[PDB]
């Protein structure tokens, strides 16, 4: 009840930034998580004991692959506590609540293989569910840990908050699946330009949720130029992973997911940052303005792999 966690005073400072990296002491990353549930949700929240269980049962079902790990988990739900914190009275007690936990159990049990490959193996997962495949398992995984015997941390809302709160969780952990991503910021882009946004229409919050969601899976390239290099290393490792298990099948992986191109890796981040992370951050910055930190360094990070592919780094 009176049980704060406190950081250190450097980590107590530079976690309310956006840019924010939680440093490579897996031990501080539950303290980490509880500390910003407290200060973006409240002391009285979750029963701590509850929580503690969850965030350890949540850490357990992450796997040890280069990239969708538990340090993934954590990073995405900070990039979320930075974007409630500077926009305190645009959500919900419930949505403050959802969203952080559902960051964290966003890529639950992830293998580090694509929705595609899962497709072209023929995974049982991809026969259970025919989109959003890992998505949907994701979220199957987040159920079954809250059913676990003292695990259920939403036990003292009512059966309406309840239904409530997992359906906000449902549609979060859908909507990090990047196949979705394009379509829900076009009809965001038209919405604010046309006017008819509107932040009280349940379906419009939906969106508006589903791209932060996009934005937070995204914040590697919102840090730092040498985390985001350093974590470009983990997102490539598990790529090419994944081209080598597609040759296995017999089927020449696209290029970004083949170890024998490396070279063209630059020109593909641009690629990326201007097709996928720049409109993203974009549109999250004229729907939620105080964003605009996340666009900026976008942008900054933009400009180093310009440098990296002219020979000045
Ligand atoms: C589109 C393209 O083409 C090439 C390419 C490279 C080398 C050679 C030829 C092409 N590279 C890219 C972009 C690489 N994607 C990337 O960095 N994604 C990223 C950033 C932050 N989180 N995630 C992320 C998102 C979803 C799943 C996993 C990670
Ligand atoms: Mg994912
Ligand atoms: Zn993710």
């Amino acid at each position: 009840g009176l049980m704060q966690f406190t950081l250190p005073v450097r980590l107590c400072k530079e976690i309310e930034l956006f840019h924010f990296d939680i440093g490579p002491f897996e031990n501080m990353w539950p303290g980490i998580f509880v500390y910003m549930v407290h200060r973006s949700c409240g002391t009285s929240c979750f029963e701590l004991e509850k929580l503690c269980r969850f965030i350890m049962s949540v850490k357990k079902n992450y796997r040890r692959v280069p990239y969708h790990n538990w340090k993934h988990a954590v990073t995405v739900a900070h990039c979320m506590y930075a974007i409630l914190q500077n926009n305190h009275t645009l959500f919900t007690d419930l949505e403050r609540k959802g969203l952080l936990i559902a960051c964290l159990c966003h890529d639950l049990d992830h293998r580090g293989f694509s929705n595609s490959y899962l497709q072209k193996f023929d995974h049982p997962l991809a026969a259970l569910y025919s989109t959003s495949t890992m998505e949907q398992h994701h979220f199957s995984q987040t159920v079954s840990i809250l059913q676990l015997e003292g695990h259920n941390i939403f036990s003292t809302l009512s059966s309406s908050e309840y239904e409530q709160v997992l359906e906000i969780i449902r549609k979060a952990i859908i909507a990090t699946d990047l196949a979705l991503y394009f379509g829900n910021r076009k009809q965001l882009e038209e919405m604010y330009q046309t006017g008819s946004l509107n932040l009280n229409n349940q379906s419009h919050r939906d969106r508006v949720i589903g791209l932060m969601m996009t934005a937070c899976d995204l914040c590697s390239v919102t840090k730092l130029w040498p985390v985001t290099k350093l974590t470009a290393n983990d997102i490539y490792a598990e790529f090419w992973a994944e081209g080598d298990e597609m040759k296995k099948l017999g089927i020449q992986p696209i290029p970004m997911m083949d170890r024998d191109k490396k070279d063209e890796v630059p020109q593909g981040q641009l690629g990326f940052y201007n097709a996928v992370a720049i409109p993203c951050y974009t549109t999250l910055t004229q729907i939620l303005p105080p964003t605009e930190p996340l666009l900026k360094a976008c942008r900054d990070n933009l400009s180093q792999w310009e440098k990296v592919i002219r020979g000045e780094e």
